[PDB]
């Protein structure tokens, strides 16, 4: 399964991002790797202009579902890993409840034996002393179950799905995801059923770490099916 083969080991994640929110323009790196057969990858980000206009959590869904663990009666549905090499364009619009809202676009595929995820995030309608641009928000993440549908339409999957950031003493705040993927290369993929992932994420730090960093480790696993 070319794809499925690519991911049978840990492959090193590089992911890159560009952003402005409102006008605050930044970037990030971050470096890692992942391991497919468990679901599991690592990665570490760092701001690399400065301290980072926006909260470090909103920016975790957009910093590669195709290091989810698919088990095998469900191979079939996995879209992401039968995108590869080539890879895919993952895009959304996320919206933060009473406040701005994120569009990205992503390329996520293969350099070298490097699972590369290169963005561009544009945010606007954003208010400054908002939770986003006022950082109020905890430094903390939630575990979802992200269910994926199927889209015939643009060959891929579309994704919908809400995330709830923990205020600092406030309730919490909304960030509702719209995604759509589609295949890069022209070769054939999967359309799988509808199915979801489920997905543990932490966030932490790193001891030795000056630069503004984020350390992120998760665990996500297809299931559904």
């Amino acid at each position: 399964s070319k794809g499925e083969e690519l991911f049978t080991g840990v492959v090193p994640i590089l992911v890159e991002l560009d952003g402005d929110v409102n006008g605050h323009k930044f970037s990030v790196s971050g470096e890692g790797e992942g391991d497919a057969t468990y679901g599991d990858l690592t990665l570490k980000f760092i701001s690399t202009t400065g301290k980072l206009p926006v909260p470090w959590p909103t920016l975790v869904t957009t910093f590669v579902q195709c290091f989810s663990r698919y088990p095998d009666h469900m191979k079939r549905h996995d879209f992401f890993k039968s995108a590869m090499p080539e890879g895919y364009v993952q895009e959304r619009t996320i919206f933060f409840k009473d406040d701005g809202n994120y569009k990205t676009r992503a390329e996520v595929k293969f350099e070298g034996d490097t699972l590369v995820n290169r963005i561009e995030l544009k945010g606007i309608d954003f208010k400054e002393d908002g939770n986003i641009l006022g950082h109020k928000l905890e430094y903390n993440y939630n575990c979802h179950n992200v269910y994926i549908m199927a889209d015939k339409q643009k060959n891929g999957i579309k994704v919908n799905f809400k995330i709830r950031h923990n205020i600092e003493d406030g309730s919490v705040q909304l960030a509702d995801h719209y995604q759509q993927n589609t295949p890069i290369g022209d070769g054939p993929v999967l359309l799988p059923d509808n199915h979801y992932l489920s997905t543990c994420s932490a966030l932490s730090k790193d001891p030795n770490e000056k630069r503004d960093h984020m350390v992120l480790l998760e665990r996500v696993t297809a299931a559904g099916i």
